């Protein structure tokens, strides 16, 4: 089997991407944030505290003839931005772009934090990291991909995120028309449950390539590119007037600036992030100070190849017995 679904930026800055997902019988279509950095599938629901729902589409398990309450199961997730969600669990039929899984754990939210409430465009998350990170208790549950894996033509999915444009998630096949040149594959460690790999280095603009190992995760659920302080300093040094601001919470730069590209290494291959991918616009409405899309990972503990990096590539999440990651230019 295979599946193919279009993924769309939620706003003009590509702050996140949503992908339509069919849940239940008859189908209830929710727009979910496909997140290769986590392993829960959770949704806004009929059970979510009413004051915490503001515009989102909800899953109503009582209206699904295939929904079954998973007895005694609960879930709770905290995210690094201080946001959070929690609730109970159903199993139900879930389909993505024509690919169907029966008995998928669908984690129904009873509570969500204010950041989720304030964002009407995201109806929940679909995790695509390794199932060891799933938060369901007392019995951990499997990801959509893990459930679909055996049935797929090939045990893979690909992420093809657009810059200010739609893109695609494919399951079970590699679309060889979606990239240029070759796909370079690189080793993955699953020891922390992530798609964790090691970049071979970086360049800033037309600068010299720096060979240096950068261990990080391929994370579609993170907006920006988070890299070591040394690297990030080297990047913003090439932007006149750029400064790290404590009050704003990272590097900002004059909106009139022309941003240099950023290149990262995948083995001997090179992925080039165009400079305008690194512009996330005025820090507040009407400001001439803009927020940078490359930020320091120092306060995180791990480097994160978020959408800013991934959208510059065609990315293969290879879930073979020994998983690997593939990157191609496009
Ligand atoms: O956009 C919608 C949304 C909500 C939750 C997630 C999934 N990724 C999250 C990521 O894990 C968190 N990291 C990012 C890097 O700095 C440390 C904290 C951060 O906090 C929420 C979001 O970014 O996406």
């Amino acid at each position: 089997s295979t599946g193919s679904a279009t993924t769309t930026p939620i706003d003009s800055l590509d702050d996140a991407y949503i992908t339509p997902v069919q849940i239940g019988t008859p189908a209830q279509t929710l727009n979910l944030d496909f997140d290769t950095g986590s392993s829960d599938l959770w949704v806004f629901s009929s059970e979510t505290t009413a004051s915490e729902v503001d515009g989102q589409t909800i899953y109503t398990p009582s209206k699904s003839t295939t929904a079954k309450l998973l007895s005694g199961a609960t879930w709770s997730i905290s995210y690094g931005d201080g946001s959070s969600s929690s609730g109970d669990v159903y199993t139900d039929t879930v389909s993505v772009g024509g690919l169907t899984v029966t008995g998928q754990a669908v984690e129904s939210a009873k509570k969500v934090s204010s950041s989720f409430t304030e964002d009407s465009t995201i109806d929940g998350l679909l995790g695509l990291a390794f199932s060891t990170l799933n938060t369901v208790s007392p019995t951990q549950q499997k990801t959509f991909f893990d459930n679909a894996k055996a049935s797929l033509d090939s045990p893979v999915f690909t992420a093809d995120l657009g810059y200010h444009a739609p893109g695609t998630y494919n399951f079970g096949f590699i679309d060889t028309t979606a990239y240029t040149g070759s796909i370079t594959y690189t080793a993955v460690s699953t020891k922390q449950g992530f798609w964790e790999w090691t970049s071979t280095g970086y360049a800033v603009g037309s600068g010299t390539f720096k060979s240096t190992s950068i261990d990080g995760i391929a994370d579609t659920g993170t907006t920006l590119l988070y890299l070591p302080a040394t690297v990030v300093s080297a990047y913003w040094a090439q932007v006149s007037g750029a400064k790290s601001s404590s009050s704003v919470g990272g590097y900002v730069f004059p909106c009139s600036a022309t941003l240099p590209s950023f290149t990262f290494g995948v083995g001997s291959a090179r992925i080039v992030i165009p400079g305008d991918y690194i512009d996330f616009g005025p820090i507040s409405t009407g400001s001439s100070s803009c927020f940078g899309g490359i930020q320091s990972s120092a306060g995180i503990g791990i480097n994160i190849f978020g959408d800013v990096a991934l959208k510059a590539a065609f990315v293969v999440f290879n879930g073979a017995t020994t998983p690997t990651l593939g990157f191609a230019s496009k």
